[PDB]
């Protein structure tokens, strides 16, 4: 293969370790409420200014191949913590750094790193336990609104529009969050099954307020091919005008004489339909309209294999919503019944999809919103007064929204980083198998004070006095660093939620301890 | 053709053993217990770490073109190693380069390097002998969960998730290792012949419970053509119907009025029928159908050569399987009858293909898990909490996976380097027709001392202290590295399959015997 | 055209010389029992290791254009060598050498370099006259693992396995060699008509104990065209039920209705018949077939030219064979009757192609290896631990059986490089015409003193000592290098066939006798 260069020791460990410093001196500058913002070059438009430690990570790679190593691992860690829980990433590098280091420099002659790796590990067991029994679930939706707005720099905007939207939607509803052309953040919240198709003709229109085709306790046509009739149709509107009740039909398109026959029986005899185009496109219109078949019940007809016609229909092959509302531009659905258990595994069926597979053809999360969108939907449209702003801004919502998802699904436990802190006595009730495992508990003992340290010190204050007078103090006590002064935590709202002090801790012990077993280093020549 | 530069004697055997040298330095650092990783860069994403032998060499090329000859050659070594064996391949590399070293010291004029060659292959001979004379072939499956443990690096939980699966499963049934998403081992195990295709229509579901078809006693049908047509669907029902059993049927699709003629009877009679898409990828599916064929005992429809048509069908054409179970997304078949020793022909004829050179298109394996389900199979899930680790965590399983295999299928012997250490007075009992082949048995005298010393010295010890210590020592006793003490071998649980140290052993010396023969070098100008 | 540069004399005569005097020295280090290898660097792969004089030879390329001039010259003589008997390439190099230097030093200006060369080869055609003389043609068999044995430089095993391979076969039959994936050796011997095509149908099955279609006193049919009938089959069914003989049928492929026929006479009444597809690849098995009915007696059915068509069959237009066995893989047809005098003209037409036909499209091979002898073919399937070593032994037993077949086909003579310094005295005995052709044969007189002083020399010994006491001693004496000392050479074995030191001799005179004739040499500019 490629010609290649090798290195051994202490120094190959240094250099990977200078990575790994810079990486994370670079990271760390963003902690915390007094922490700052990290600019970064893009190559086709003007720059990035972020505080996402996972994002200043993932924008740095190095020529040195060896630091490049140390760097490589470290966006490693910071990556796997934003994955698996979407905040704790700045901490996540900093504890990282910290037992890269502090592993680093226990090696010798007769040390035996792996074991030391396994003491480490035996470390974060230990502590994860202690966490746990600390974590108190999450209750008043003003805690949710605590935990956004920490995780959001301290923006208690965003912490209420957050915790209105959780309220409104539900805490494990769908909430999105996008761009805004307003300078101001709006939430907007849809129910339904909404999608971006209009009625095929004005004719359809009822209301003439608005200019709409509002429907109630409607029935559904669902057709996959397109609907130029060979009079497939009237069946369908014999059955419509049976059960008197409106009828709505999405299809590929609705053509030919078709339409002439719905637009007729429609100005006249004021018949109730309305028609519209398939949500679109390819094949994708057919994995909506089943979708939609589904959610609204009934069936979709047209060919998949077994192919339903549109001749023979039946009312158990149409489905049945609680309202419909259409315009020009867009179509609703609403309170459409069908099996609920049969709707709870197509969204496990389509998370699971999205989730193996990466395309950034988002198309999936649209998916997503729509099937439901019978709980609701939040969109959250950040705004502000020029793109780079709006873009830091909603990298601060989407990590208060995950902070508060986290929170509700694991719990709550000290901000600041005392919760950590308060972790060590468990530590220090441990029983080391042997020397090594002792190095990697007292290096993860070292690391856990890191955090506190490192926002107090952001702010340009003594931080490891700090960390030392919140041991000193009691269990419900931290330090306010943006107030600049001691508090009680839970009381002031200075809260984290259990699951990414969890995961930051678990990801980044977990890759640094594996680097601090490195004995040679193979890397590429220039 | 391309210009060249030669070099002569013991000036380039200085180069290629500088290479030899430098790739078996970076192997041997993660020997033994106390060993250490390596990590090497990847191209395209992070770095890879690993303690596996073999791995680390392939990494290493080098400028220097007969340096890189060395390496070449050492890697063709751990390579060769890792293939026969599955382990055993830094043993091999420090090996390789034992030979190779003390080889080059003992060449001068007059000496003749191929007959010297002759002597260490006599001297391998000698040893392999005794090697098999000290093997005890397994027996409690203790020793398995101690064999793969010592092969797994000390992790016992490891080598007691591999002796469950291979209780579960049989010593010689089917084990296979893939990526877990859970951050813990998980042992998986699969018990018929399960496929990733499901139901065509929903109208097939039997248990409303987990939305299944579940089927007993039941009859399969085979097709390698698509079914549209009534003609030759009918009388397969006709047969079925009369038998009272329920049919499954497997084919490249069912469709047409075929599947109206299945989904009628099916809500009508309340006939239990259920069909599936064959596995499906062009060429592939006729071996798998093929494979269904003979497990379930009868035979496939469509052409092959042979074409038996779907109109003809009799009760011995068809197949049958104690259970059936399927979904919307895979399909198991369970307790299938037909001629164990056609399946046993079958299973031995794929082995025999795989094992040669069509090349990691694997699903000839997904093939073989199929076709041997029904003693079962193991998924081995390993977990961890990010990529580097699983990988070097499942390299870890592998190994000990195949050295698991190798103590089963051949003997075990003493751990340690001990059990190449207590062969040295077989060479010692030796009759050397000439000089050069007692140079030849000096030098592996000299080599086989070598594992031990490795994985002591990798402790941080006096490594040929212990080795010595070893050998005044008494049989059963050796060098426990990890305790840093001496031990009874066998008792303590430090034990390696006879198959990797008998492999190791004949490839390392195999290739570097051959290495020392040289007089010439001969490579490509820059 | 390409601008160029020129030079003139023994200037660069020097330059040309200095080339040749590189690939030869770098070429007779392999030469003898005691001579050693050349690692030569693959582009792609790992390194070759050889003792193969040619095989270095070809691989050395000189960026000095002039020394390039020399070894392009040399490796042409060791190539001419290897291309006209197989062995004897290092001895062909080191000849050549001699000539061109001894060649080069004795021109002057008075000098007549054509004259010269004249001399030489007078006394290369007085010298192999002598030889013929001293040659003693083939006799035991014995003889032939002496002779195989000496030419894989002492490897007994290897002169022994070609001993059989040759007896079982007969020696002038066909023995091929290829890869083991064993690590020992194997010999394995094919009679018949094999190719690797298996009945179309299972029912075809007559011994339920292998699972293969046994037929002996067969006919054969031979279908170029397929047969899906149109029942131009039946004739061909009704003439083979009429004389009671099986009948094996080998067409493109037997299928339609032919085959249910097939099937159907097979199974009820109790035919015996089988079908079986062509070899199979495009034009090839058109020539295979006609190869299989030429062998077996009778006629290719379908379309050549004229058409033979398969409705009007008689028993002289089938097939004869001794004994057939067919499997689900393979088909072998045994003792088929045909005219003697055609299937010999067949593989004398055939080697008469292949022999001009540079295609490396070998599959001609696979014919004449299928058009089998007299006694058969023999496979040598090489063993060892790794593919660098395989290469190596294979080059050997190469080499071994080329010589085998020069010494059953010319003759033997006496080994260490004696059978060339006996005919010096033939030397002695000539009557040079002038002082040019004087100096030619002095030239030979010196040069064929060398191989035996280079076989000396590389085992560690003087020599020119050796060539002299060989020359004092008594002509059935010679120096056992290996040994050491002084031996009967044809009762120790030490024998080489007549034919590779006539080869040897006549193409490196050849080529560096016409070398030393040169004045002026061009060549480009880089
Ligand atoms: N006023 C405050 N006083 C003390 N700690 C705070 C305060 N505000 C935020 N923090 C701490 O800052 C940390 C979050 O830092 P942040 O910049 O979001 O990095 P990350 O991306 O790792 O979450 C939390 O652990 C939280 O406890
Ligand atoms: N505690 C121990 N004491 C002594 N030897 C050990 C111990 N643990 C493992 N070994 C030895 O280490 C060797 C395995 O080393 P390993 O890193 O797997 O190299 P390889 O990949 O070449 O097998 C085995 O021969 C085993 O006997
Ligand atoms: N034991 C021996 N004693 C003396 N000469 C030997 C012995 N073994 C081989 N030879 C000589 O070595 C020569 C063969 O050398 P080899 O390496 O095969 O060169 P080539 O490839 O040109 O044939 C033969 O001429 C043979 O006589
Ligand atoms: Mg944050
Ligand atoms: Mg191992
Ligand atoms: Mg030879």
């Amino acid at each position: 293969g490629s010609a290649k260069d090798v290195k051994f020791g202490a120094d190959a460990r240094a250099l990977m370790l200078q990575g790994v410093d810079l990486l994370a001196d670079a990271v760390a500058v963003t902690m915390g409420p007094k922490g700052r913002t990290v600019i970064i070059e893009q190559s086709w438009g003007s720059p990035k200014v972020t505080k996402d430690g996972v994002t200043v990570a993932k924008s740095i790679d190095l020529k040195d191949k060896y630091k490049n190593i140390g760097a490589k691992l470290v966006q490693d860690v910071a990556n796997n913590t934003n994955e698996e829980a979407g905040d704790g990433t700045t901490t996540a590098t900093v504890l990282a750094r910290s037992i890269a280091k502090e592993g680093f420099e226990k090696i010798s002659k007769g040390a035996n790193p792996v074991e030391i790796r396994r003491g480490v590990m035996l470390a974060v067991d230990a502590v994860i336990a202690e966490l746990k029994k600390q974590s108190k679930p999450v209750t008043t939706p003003e805690e949710i609104a605590q935990v956004a707005t920490i995780s959001a720099n301290g923006d208690k905007e965003i912490g209420n529009i957050i915790s209105d939207a959780m309220k409104k939607v539900g805490r494990k509803g769908v909430i999105t969050v996008k761009d805004g052309k307003t300078l101001n953040d709006e939430l907007e919240i849809i129910e339904g099954m909404k999608f971006d198709r209009g009625y095929i003709s004005p004719y359809f229109i009822n209301t003439s307020k608005g200019q709409k085709c509002e429907f109630q306790d409607a029935y559904v046509l669902l057709s996959e091919k397109k609907i130029s009739s060979i009079q497939s149709i009237v069946p369908a509107l014999e059955i419509a005008n049976a059960h008197r009740k409106p009828l709505v039909i999405i299809a590929e398109d609705v053509d030919g004489e078709a339409l002439s026959t719905l637009v007729l029986n429609r100005l006249k005899v004021g018949l109730q339909v309305v028609a519209v185009k398939a949500p679109g496109f390819g094949d994708n219109r057919k994995n909506q309209l089943k979708d939609m078949a589904i959610a609204t019940g009934g069936a979709v007809f047209g060919e998949e294999g077994l192919t339903l016609n549109l001749e023979d229909v039946q009312p158990h092959d149409l489905g049945k919503v609680g309202k419909v509302i259409v315009t020009k531009d867009d179509a609703m659905l609403l309170k459409g019944k069908g099996d609920k258990a049969q709707i709870e595994k197509r969204i496990q069926e389509i998370i699971e999809q999205l989730d193996v597979t990466t395309s950034e053809y988002e198309k999936e999360k649209l998916n997503e919103r729509l099937a439901k969108l019978s709980d609701g939907v939040a969109v959250l449209k950040v705004g502000g007064t020029s793109d780079v702003e709006v873009n830091e801004k909603k990298d601060r919502v989407t990590d208060a929204l995950n902070a508060t998802r986290a929170a509700v699904e694991e719990g709550i436990v000290l901000g600041g980083g005392c919760a950590l802190l308060r972790c060590i006595p468990a530590l220090d009730s441990l029983t080391p198998a042997n020397e090594d495992q002792k190095i990697g508990i007292e290096i993860i003992k070292r690391t856990l004070k890191i955090p506190a340290m490192t926002i107090a010190k952001n702010a340009g204050v003594e931080g490891s006095l700090i960390v030392e007078k919140i041991m000193q103090s009691s269990s419900e006590v931290g330090y306010d660093a943006m107030a600049g002064d001691f508090v009680n935590m839970v009381e002031k709202g200075i809260i984290d939620p259990t699951k990414v002090v969890r995961t930051a801790l678990l990801d980044a012990a977990g890759v640094a301890s594996l680097l601090t077993t490195a004995e040679v280093v193979v890397t590429e020549i220039p």
